[PDB]
């Protein structure tokens, strides 16, 4: 049975980047529904007893994939943030890979922002690493996650409107720009 | 040169089904941006001088299509509502076609609701008529519109979260159920 992941911060701790209200709905309602849906859809199927990751890696398009992908996406999303990150940029191997693959962190930010803002409709902008250690930015529609393509997901921006509408309404770009301030690079680095 | 369509009611007139705030953002920002984007993108292309409808019917996937589809979708959407419709259900030819194709109005509502609630991500539930006079319910992802497929669009529900999030947050089904009270069947009938 799939369980709600625990937030490593209080509901109001990401203010003013993300409001308490947004967390209450985004985590407390949307993620809860996705978890509930996955627990309802799986019993008696080949997916019963599989991890979220394994479902995302295996399932074809459909409700199971949609819900598993959203569980995985939101889990990594919420757990990649911290109220007051020590570092506002990655170091070590991740830092070097970003310099190698994007020229610099600042250029990476620019490309990540553009992917986030340019994704039409609902989805996720993802930074991932492939099996040869190369980084990629992808636009995952709807509930998709880079695990399906055999990539290892490192950092994401949720550009479903529910992620920002109560705080930014239509101003997605403004929301995206603020997210950099709450990324917990220690968490992200450990995903490499 | 693409113009904002005129709302046939005041911004606050659909309360409490849709709030003034929602109309101010949905019409006054989102639709405005789509129209602005058409005015930015179309002049100087093969689409210059064409109607929105013709662009939706002809353009491939991409930003022009996305914007045109959204302009058409929102135009029909906003103009299909009235604060106090004359009737709560369609009459005449449309009334009969609905009975023919869905068994009854009530069953049509049920199937329309299910398409609306079941569309994952951003999109539009559409009732349309084909060239032989037969009705169809489709789920159009993102900016898509039935005109692309050669159908004539009659009635839609916008299930992009921006359409309802300020008023219903995650409770899409509740929003969908309330819309029926403000459908201006006189407008919809004349689209047949
Ligand atoms: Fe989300
Ligand atoms: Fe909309």
């Amino acid at each position: 049975m799939y369980e709600m992941p625990k937030l490593p911060y209080a509901n109001n701790a990401l203010e003013p980047v993300i409001s308490q209200q947004t967390i209450d709905y985004h985590y407390g309602k949307h993620l809860q529904t996705y978890v509930n849906n996955l627990n309802s859809l799986v019993p008696g199927t080949e997916y019963e007893g599989k991890t979220v990751e394994a479902i995302v890696a295996s399932a074809p398009d459909g409700a199971i994939f949609n819900n598993a992908g959203q569980v995985l996406n939101h889990t990594l999303y919420f757990l990649q943030f911290a109220p007051k990150p020590a570092k506002n940029e990655p170091a070590g191997k991740l830092g070097e890979a970003i310099k190698r693959d994007f020229g610099s962190f600042e250029n990476f930010k620019k490309e990540f922002n553009a992917a986030s803002v340019g994704l039409f409709g609902s989805g996720w902008a993802w930074l991932s690493v492939d099996k040869d250690g190369k980084l990629h930015i992808t636009k995952e529609p709807n509930g998709s996650n880079p695990v399906r393509a055999g990539l290892k997901p490192l950092l994401t921006c949720d550009v479903w409107e529910h992620a920002y509408y109560l705080d930014y309404q239509n101003r997605r770009a403004d929301h995206v720009n603020k997210l950099w301030e709450i990324i917990d690079w220690d968490v992200v680095e450990k995903r490499l």
